[PDB]
């Protein structure tokens, strides 16, 4: 398995690590029909997204996507600084496909 | 995807954004039959509920509206600010949709 | 919906409102078989549970029974302040029906 | 229902009350195949279980296990003091049937 | 039942305590399709992952792999100091068996 978040990062198509070094500046959460997620953005002006379930998931990420979206609130609200993000850029805003706190 | 609250707001029928600036005042928790929500209302003595799940909730909205709960509560006990809310006028207390916390 | 946990508290049989205006003194949780309850006390001597899951609750209400005993148990570790409690009293302690925090 | 600990304690046979008036000192949590479980110990020198579950327990005590494991999770995190466990003195080391904290 | 970490670990072949007595340096955690997992460091150098739920697990394993890494989240949040790591050495990063933490 990977040793590290940005390994793991490489091991998919379509995705970059941005090295946030930063708490989160605001929290975003919807429970609206089909738009069922969170956002998250930082001082930096960058804008994530946690995607709403879809057909592109395997069973196996249906826990961790509701597992990262808990992840993020507690952080938001701990203002528990962000290393980094991998995601994913083929979505707009960018999507979370992992996350790592230091510091 | 929508990138913030408004832009999410913005594609419901029955919704309006409105802008807290504030903390829960009090948080409201019910598990009596039929009534299963919450209610939460700020100083200024607004009020708004996460509505029991329904025939007007699709079925990705189930974890979702339980999220909702779970994070309403953490705000108001961390007492964290509120920045805003996408709510649903059509209902009364007004019905949350979405919601933004920033620092 | 009701606006207040005094408006919902009246459309049931078997209830009353009781103001507490105190944080939780004792917390008290079981997973003994046949007594999987939780009960709570306050410095005034009140007693309150949350019932073992029963016939007495529909569907709808299992995850409600679940919550209710998350919310008492970090209400208590946080020395919330819980402002009203809505109880059964057909039942011995009290059993919460809805509660409110508010400082 | 039962009101305290020690009326709940006593509806079982094997079991008996420990005062314990103290803060956990140390937690072990595994997740082993079969020996699923938590360990507390406390500077009395009394170490306590939540056993794996197994056919000695009901379905409805399912639920109550899983609670009672993250009941001593945050318990142990937040130095929070224990008041009295009530055990069941035929296991070794003994096994946790409820817990009380008081303020 | 073993009333220690270290008698656990010895019930298992490919396992080891690796003695932290140090907070996570850092917390990573992922929802990428087949790599749903966590990964943490120690200012040591050392690393571990609980691994992404597979075939070698049973089903008393799978809620106690989401409690794992439950346990590592709020444990990285809160800074506590993490006592011993029993690990299976089969795996690279090694994996979590299981964990102490002691006051
Ligand atoms: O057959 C195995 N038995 N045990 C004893 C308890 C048990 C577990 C599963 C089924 C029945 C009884 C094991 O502990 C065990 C471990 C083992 O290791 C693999 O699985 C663990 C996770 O449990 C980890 O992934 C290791 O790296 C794997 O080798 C294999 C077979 C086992
Ligand atoms: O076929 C694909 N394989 N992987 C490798 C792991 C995996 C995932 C699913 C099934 C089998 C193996 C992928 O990682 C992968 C990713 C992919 O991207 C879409 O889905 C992700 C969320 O997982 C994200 O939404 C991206 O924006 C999507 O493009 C497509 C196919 C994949
Ligand atoms: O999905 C929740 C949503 O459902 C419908 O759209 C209703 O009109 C709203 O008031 C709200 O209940
Ligand atoms: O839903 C729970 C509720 O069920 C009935 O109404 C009982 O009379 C109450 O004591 C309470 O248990
Ligand atoms: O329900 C749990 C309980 O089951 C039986 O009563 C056993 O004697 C106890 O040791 C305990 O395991």
């Amino acid at each position: 398995a990977p040793q590290t978040i940005t390994e793991l990062c490489s091991e998919y198509r379509n995705t970059q690590i941005y090295t946030i070094n930063d708490k989160i500046l605001s929290y975003t959460e919807s429970m609206a029909g089909k738009r069922e997620m969170v956002i998250i953005t930082f001082k930096s002006g960058e804008t994530f997204q946690v995607e709403v379930p879809g057909s592109q998931h395997i069973d196996s990420q249906k826990k961790a996507i509701e597992r990262m979206k808990d992840t993020l609130r507690i952080t938001y609200l701990t203002e528990t600084k962000i290393d980094k993000l991998c995601v994913w850029n083929n979505k707009t805003p960018n999507s979370i496909a992992a996350i790592s706190m230091k510091n």
